[PDB]
């Protein structure tokens, strides 16, 4: 009776464990298998997929009890896909030190300074931080929020769980063939709205042209990760149409600052100032992508500055910084996994011409999916950052802050003021002091260039008109109240 939904995707996450799966590819599957305590209701009050409104989901209700603690009263009788009941012990294990120190390597890095949860009774749990945090609600309504089954997860382990996941969500896991496909089936025991698809298959078609062809042949219902130039060919078919939105993600490139050439900021800044981002955005994105003024976005709220000035493209100063660095003309690789990111390779080719004008030789190192390149082989690599809280702390603090990946793993030796301001904004209410501390972090980041911010992508999907689904302003696919078949 219900139609089978087929989605052609750019890739699959390494795992379906909610934290390990954090990437451009995981949420669109994880969002279907799991629910969090709080859900971002993208379409609430007439919004077109961009509403920040957080509403209770596995939590029937909640109350903030002090500046570091929230008491959650859970929905009763909700079942995981294996029959076990969702209780306070599952929620406590989800945000426990045992689960978040998985060796799940980024559980600790993305999380606030959680104190241990308190199970007050079967359906009541207090989630709390060791220091004051006014962001707890936002953290529990984000991609960190999915609730996992304690006993099943403990018996399997994080990675085996990530291959056979069990959650409470509208679609249950059926099968996975690594780097090929994931198939989910409707959970007719779902506590929320009835799932409208019989099955949902996510099938990897790494090349966009082959993926557009699949939609025309009728092998796919929806396809992901297209560019604004693909819209003309697709929209020509009366049966098909494109659906796009400006998402809360940033396309960027970053450096292995352990490498001697990038241990200092001089050549990082030359590589940053030589990029003419408005020309790339015009030529490849039809001006649909948006250049931000540092890590600065409308969904941040009180920490968004509309009047902030952008970083200027300056070839003259980039040439002078190249000369100043002593750069001897060694070709620098730029690792890119094909077009995992929309317009990744055409943007790199344009930037190579801009870097050549500055006197820098950058060569592409296109690597196939499945090839996990070693850290030592990386010089420049592309990346993206999902701005995953409706707040300024993510991703300037969460990715580039003290003790986290960019500084520890990739060796960015950040200034003292930056790291102190990162700690201060975690324990600080919105207002005048917080807003200026974020514009100070933005100024330091611009001067050090541990990464270069390209643009906020205009995320383009394509679909059959007989599949009623609207994209959301994030790197996921929401089908709750947003998936009908004509
Ligand atoms: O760009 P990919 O690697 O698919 O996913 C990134 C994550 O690596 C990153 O940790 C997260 C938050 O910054 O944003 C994603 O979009």
């Amino acid at each position: 009776d219900r139609r089978a939904l087929r989605i052609g995707v750019n890739g699959l996450p390494p795992s379906l464990e909610p934290i390990n799966g954090i990437s451009n590819t995981g949420p669109r599957i994880i969002n279907q298998i799991f629910d969090a305590l709080i859900r971002r209701d993208y379409f609430a009050d007439g919004a077109k997929g961009n509403n920040i409104k957080l509403v209770p989901a596995l939590a029937e209700s909640f109350e903030r009890i002090d500046d570091k603690s929230i008491r959650f009263k859970l929905r009763q009788g909700v079942k995981f896909h294996n029959g076990a009941e969702m209780t306070a012990e599952d929620v406590a294990f989800t945000f426990s030190s045992e689960r978040l120190w998985g060796d799940v390597p980024n559980g600790r890095n993305f999380s606030p300074n959680w104190d241990e949860p308190v199970v007050e009774d079967k359906y009541t749990v207090v989630l709390r931080t060791k220091t004051p945090s006014y962001l707890i609600e936002k953290y529990l309504g984000s991609w960190l929020g999915p609730i996992v089954p304690k006993e099943y997860y403990k018996s399997l382990g994080a990675v085996a769980f990530g291959n056979k996941p069990i959650g409470t969500g509208p679609y249950k896991f059926r099968e996975l063939v690594a780097n090929d496909h994931v198939t989910l089936e409707a959970n007719d025991g779902y506590w929320g709205d009835k799932p409208t698809a019989s099955t949902i298959t996510y099938q990897v078609v790494a090349e966009p042209a082959t993926r557009v062809a699949g939609l025309i042949s009728g092998e796919y219902d929806i396809i992901t990760t297209l560019t604004p130039d693909d819209m003309a060919l697709v929209d020509g078919y009366s049966d098909l149409e494109t659906r796009g939105t400006l998402i809360e993600n940033l396309h960027m490139f970053t450096f292995n600052m352990n490498q001697p050439i990038f241990q200092n900021k001089t050549l990082r800044r030359a590589l940053a100032l030589a990029v003419n981002r408005p020309l790339i955005v015009e030529a490849l994105w039809k001006n649909k992508a948006s250049i931000p003024n540092g890590f600065n976005f409308p969904h941040y709220g009180a920490t968004y500055d509309p009047k902030r000035k952008p970083m200027e493209f300056n070839l003259k100063e980039a040439k002078r910084l190249v000369k100043e660095s002593g750069y001897d003309g060694t070709p620098i690789t730029y690792h890119t996994m094909g077009n995992y990111y929309a317009n990744a390779v055409p943007a790199l080719m344009m930037m190579i011409e801009m870097w050549k004008a500055a006197g820098i030789t950058v060569v592409p190192k296109i690597f196939a999916p499945g090839t996990t390149p070693k850290d030592s082989d990386i010089l420049i690599r592309n990346w993206s950052n999902g701005q995953w809280l409706t707040d300024g702390l993510t991703t300037m603090v969460s990715e580039f802050g003290p003790g986290r990946g960019v500084q520890k793993r990739w060796g960015w030796k950040a200034p003292a003021e930056f790291n102190n301001l990162c700690d201060q904004v975690a324990q600080l209410k919105d207002g005048e002091e917080r807003s200026a501390a974020f514009n100070r972090l933005r100024d330091i980041f611009e001067d050090e260039a541990p990464a270069v911010l390209m643009y906020q992508p205009y995320d383009v999907y394509a679909a059959r008109k007989d599949v009623q689904w609207s994209p959301v302003s994030f790197e996921t696919m929401e089908f709750r109240g947003n998936l009908n078949f004509k």
